[PDB]
């Protein structure tokens, strides 16, 4: 590790010492003599002539040629070491507005085409997995999800906020209840799977979770007859055909800080079916007439992606 | 990635600069000597009598030693892990006439040896499949080939045909309905399981659908009595022992463009039993008597290999 | 392996002959030339000349590059043969005071976090294994540890302790009769599961036998109505809370070689409750009054962790 | 399926599964069906031992994180690993005994020194406990009641004396 | 792969005319310069002094460097192919003499303590299999040994003698009927597994067929009550505690050449139980008194051994 620089030092003292006092030389000529000489470029103005300071580079080179190739030997196999281990995850993540993924699956894949690639870390153990993630473009990390001391090594008291989707609801409550050991202020997002545990998954400290098989569930048993709420469902939530679910902020100034909803009247200007607004993280869908707006509010409507354009120049000043 | 030449462009301006206001030569001379001592040649036709520049030459050696141990550390680093990620698959295909072999089964390995090696890209999952394609001398991609962005990583809209011939039959339907997605006219050639898909694997696309083990079935129940018609299937169209069934296509000329069946008496003069005639994309199986050739039309028939040249001869002008 | 040195004197041999033959100089100067050709240096002093000394220093220069182009790829080849050897086990243990490590599950984890890193090796033989163990801070030794032949590969002859627990009990037994054929006096730590087995493991040749099942057998069925001893085996033995079970040496001198429990009385003055002696690998839990304490005895005793700091004291003089 | 064991209303729930997340869950489900039900869990990890307690199991027994301590204690040494060894698991010599006082039996009001229960039983007491809290090494200024719970270790030759004397 | 040599030779062409008609020196003199320059010794003695050529050695530096560059990267691709490419199998084997061993059981380890290491191959196709070689001393080739294209990369033509263990019977038939298609000739020993498939390898063509488990079978149903012929096969095939069941062969010359067994009395001269005699590929057991030894018999007899050298002296002249 740090023999290299001793031994690479103790090479220049020799030849030094061993130019001085043979050529009779000054100090300064055997100083730049040897680092002239152990680099191999030979300005050849101040060669030796005796025969002993002959035999005496004999030794300079062949030592010269041992220190090389000691330290060619130890940076190949640090990086022969280094880029093994880091090929099969074995890394300690070092960022600091990452986001750490736990698991993987279908609904994990579809969040990382809204997403950089760089910025996330995808932290499991199996095999197939981590060519799965080398292929999306995301950052594999090995370790147990459940495990505390490998929570750590991805880094997630310094991360931007954490995804939970594992195989069971078991090991995302457990990986709920390992994350907020660490840090009690990241933000979790977690999939619950069963309808039962998603109060154990709120209890568990998880700030938002979701439930698509419940969603199915319901969605299922009533389109049987019909089907037309899960029609509005599809093709607003999932493909966005024609319409769009957004979300706008109220910046600073914005021309209605003040103003009800009967005075505003939102959806027969822009085209917005209003459904609530995000007053600090509540929510009250379908506002009453008497509420008035705020600075930094959230108005959450579905609207086609032209009117969209329509309200957020309505709502800037 | 580019900071390594902004680093030996610093280092040529930092010796450019020492040499030329301390030993006071030309901007060429102070060039040419620092191009001379980073690449540790040495001509010494230039070399500093101040120990100033003395000093000065060894910052500079050391430096070049620092920029030579950057580069090569850079250099290794991006073989070891373009060599570990080409060895397992991962890789993109950047040709242009290759055939795309979706999925691994004996049927795929027998079409393996009338092709080349290079020309041929395995787009498969599993890990024998690996070092089987390796052995049999094809390229392998690791991908899943019913996945749409897994499909393009092979290269498939610009390939010449593609052969699908996975473990089951959905996925050989599914992997049809990604391919036709994404280029419409390639052509697929697909393997079918039982009796009931083949209609499907028709509409959903495919070319040509083989299927063998129906041929297995229907050979099976009629050779326990006498089976005769398994005999001339074996030694047709499996070992060709002694008979081949080859087509021949019509060149320009040719000496038969115009003559019907009758006239041209293909049988009594040359010994092949003309089968079809392939007009187009279409097979007409036992011609009628007043049918004309053609050009660029394919005679299907079958021969004995000192027929089919006694019939490529008599075809050609 | 050798041959390399035998070409590198092949080529010196050949560079002092055609230089001392041609040139005409001393054998020394030839020596010396051929030193600072080979390895590029060039200090410019004795060129040759004559132009068929010229054509020969192109056959030396290419020569030299012939060799310094099979050293280093002898070098890389042993280098990444012995890289991929230690990454996967295949290793040889060369140390002398280690702890080797039979198995690997969660008894030995909770072990392995008060040793040092470096001192342990774990012999063990599944895949996922050898990342727990290089996530752990241990070595990884690929073996069998119930084979003879994979026992001494991991040195067990020249070993601290050997600590046993695999999957089974027959394994564990027949690792301690493995043990117990290579060397007789070292020290095995074995794991029992069943109550049945614990004589079988101690009569194969176990030094030290723990079983924790039957502890949890035990305490589980006496922690149905009340659940007393439970609280007191678990805050004192697994978490130690308040409380801790520590032993103390009697040193050279001590102050108190020769009195008796009732003239030493141990609990009144500092606050330990006295559990046993340790005189010479045997246990005499409750003393009499009239046992005599003597030199390098072990007094074990319960105690909150400042009435051991009290009693360490009052033990050494 | 926790309902068709009928764990409501039951003596005690014993929980000990393939991992450390299905107890967790376990007992979260447990305490969803019953509040009041006894729940004895068995940890695996050392980091799991708070968690099973805050899900709302009574008694925690974790002999994983107990055989890893005692197995690098005995490198050198191994003085504890025989104590625990001969007095809980196989009970060779030694065993740990629960005794109750009953009500108005020699010993209500008294102190533990002129008590004298090392020296006419034999017994070595560890601790008293009272309505769940187990108090080791209990004081000189103690008084024992009825209902009270001595731990002790001793052989069965002495435990019948401690029980003769615990006696009206 | 033969593109470097082109382009090392385009640098020295470019050098030597650059070099020939700026300076104006010598074709010679400019082929030497040249093959100084680009190996970086720089003697000196011939420096540009134009500043044209001043330019020009840059340009011949940058060159020098870059193909110096290319050609390290081309040998470290080929070495870090060719060492993961044999790490793992995937490698044709050039001996022909050594002993190629299809399968991996405990009975071809065992044959293993008595061979050397570099002479035998293992031809499997597990992965674990791969590690049990690499650890016992031998060379692991990846191939299916059923197939008759993995037979040859293990070149089973020029081979010694193969021995064939697979896990199944039919394994070890098809692999027996897949060697005798390639070599007629080679010595095949096989391991039955059933009783009734020994008839099956004697006709599918093995020279030597073992069956222990018949023997095994034989062995527990004789030993319920008494015991005795397993002891004596234990004690002289398996462990040869104190005797030994050796073969010795009659040289040329041999002192015995034409003498009959109740004349030679080899018995009660040397203390050697006979059994049977060698005569060319058969085996008379318990030959008749009127049997005439030859030249190159091979007699089979039990022995202490300290008998086997009392006879091996009696047989030699
Ligand atoms: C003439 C010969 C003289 C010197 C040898 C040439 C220097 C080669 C340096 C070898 C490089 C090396 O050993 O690899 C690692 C750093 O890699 C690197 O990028 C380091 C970059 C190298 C920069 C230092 C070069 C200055 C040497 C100046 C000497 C001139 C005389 C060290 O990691 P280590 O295993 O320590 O663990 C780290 C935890
Ligand atoms: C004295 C020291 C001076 C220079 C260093 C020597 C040059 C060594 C070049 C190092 C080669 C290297 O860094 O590897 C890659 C290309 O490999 C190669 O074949 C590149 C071949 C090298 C040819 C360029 C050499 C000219 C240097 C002229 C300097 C003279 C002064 C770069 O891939 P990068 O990781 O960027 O990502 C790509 C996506
Ligand atoms: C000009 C060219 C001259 C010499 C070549 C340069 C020397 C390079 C040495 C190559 C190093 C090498 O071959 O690798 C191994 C040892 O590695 C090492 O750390 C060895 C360190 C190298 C020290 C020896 C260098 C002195 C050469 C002095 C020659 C000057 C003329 C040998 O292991 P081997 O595969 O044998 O199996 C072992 C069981
Ligand atoms: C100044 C720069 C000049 C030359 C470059 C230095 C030469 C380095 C040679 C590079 C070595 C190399 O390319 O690797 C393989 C052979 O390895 C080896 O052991 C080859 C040993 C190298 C011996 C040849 C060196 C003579 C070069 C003389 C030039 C002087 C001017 C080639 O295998 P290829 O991938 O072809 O596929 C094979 C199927
Ligand atoms: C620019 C670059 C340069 C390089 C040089 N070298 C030398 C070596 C010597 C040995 C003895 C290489 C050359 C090659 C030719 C082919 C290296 C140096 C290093 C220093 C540190
Ligand atoms: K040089
Ligand atoms: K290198």
């Amino acid at each position: 590790a740090t023999r290299i620089l001793l031994l690479v030092l103790a090479v220049i003292i020799y030849g030094t010492a061993g130019f001085h006092f043979i050529e009779g030389e000054s100090w300064t000529v055997s100083l730049y003599w040897t680092f002239v000489t152990i680099a191999t470029v030979g300005y050849g103005d101040y060669s030796p002539s005796t025969p002993l300071g002959m035999y005496f580079t004999v030794t300079l080179i062949v030592l010269g040629i041992g220190t090389f190739a000691v330290a060619v030997e130890r940076l190949l196999e640090f990086l022969i070491n280094r880029e093994q281990m880091k090929l099969m995850g074995l890394i300690d993540v070092a960022k600091s507005r990452h986001v750490v993924i736990c698991g993987w699956s279908e609904s994990t894949l579809e969040c990382l085409r809204e997403l950089r690639g760089s910025e996330v870390f995808v932290l499991a153990e199996d095999e197939n997995v981590r060519k799965k993630v080398l292929r999306s473009g995301a950052n594999f990390v090995h370790g147990d999800p459940t495990r505390v001391s490998d929570l750590e090594k991805a880094n997630v008291r310094g991360a931007r906020a954490v995804i939970v989707d594992l195989e069971s609801d078991s090991e995302t409550i457990h990986c709920i209840l390992g994350i907020r050991k660490i840090d009690e202020s990241v933000r979790i997002i977690a999939e619950a799977e069963r309808y039962e545990n998603i109060e154990q998954l709120r209890m568990a400290g998880a700030d938002q979770v979701i439930s698509p098989f419940v969603i199915s569930g319901r969605l299922m048993s009533r389109s049987i007859d019909d089907g037309y709420e899960a029609m509005f469902v599809q093709d607003v939530l999932a493909e966005e055909s024609t319409r769009r679910m957004v979300e706008v902020p109220i910046p600073e100034g914005s021309k209605l800080e003040g103003v009800s909803v009967l005075d505003a009247d939102i959806h027969d200007v822009t085209g917005v079916i209003i459904i609530g607004v995000g007053r600090g993280d509540e929510l009250i869908i379908d506002p009453p007439r008497d509420y008035s707006f705020r600075a930094g509010d959230i108005i959450l409507g579905i609207g086609k992606p032209e009117e969209i354009e329509r309200l957020k120049n309505y709502i800037s000043a």
